[PDB]
């Protein structure tokens, strides 16, 4: 299903071309701007371990997930991936641990060396 599709077909959006962050655009967005470092960004998301065994969503809190891009408030893979997204876009990301929580992990939610999958909808972004 979705994570395997991203393995198979996604674009490697890493600078190092190490396949650490793979992307598919699932729904195309509007306009020419993409976020840049410093922007306040608003998303809805659905995440899970690519194994499938935990499944976290902004909708579980009935409100958008808000963060400042490139301020290390989210994992490196979000700073990289959301920077590529247009407003209204829905994208699938598949993320190696190097761009997420690494060999240390983040227990109890995230084990060591975890690959992560997200669907992200970019709702809006505003310049600091
Ligand atoms: C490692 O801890 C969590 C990881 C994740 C969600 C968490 C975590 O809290 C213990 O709580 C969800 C409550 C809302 N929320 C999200 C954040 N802050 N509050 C950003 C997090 C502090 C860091 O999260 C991230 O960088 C990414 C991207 C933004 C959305 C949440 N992220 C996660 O890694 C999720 C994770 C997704 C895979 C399945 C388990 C939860």
């Amino acid at each position: 299903g979705a994570p395997a599709t991203v393995t198979e077909q996604g674009e490697d959006i890493t600078s190092k071309k190490d396949r650490g962050v793979l992307k598919i655009v699932k729904r195309v967005g509007n306009g020419e701007e993409t976020p840049m470092i410093g922007d306040k960004v608003y998303v809805h998301y659905k995440g899970k371990l690519s194994n499938g065994k935990k499944f976290d969503s902004s909708h579980d809190r009935n409100e958008p997930f808000v963060f400042s891009l490139g301020k290390g408030q989210v994992i490196k893979a979000w700073d990289i991936g959301v920077a590529t997204m247009k407003k209204g876009e829905i994208a699938h990301l598949l993320i190696k641990p190097e761009y997420a929580y690494g060999s240390a992990g983040s227990l109890p939610k995230i084990p060591s060396n975890a690959t992560l999958f997200f669907e992200i909808e970019l709702l809006d972004f505003k310049g600091e």
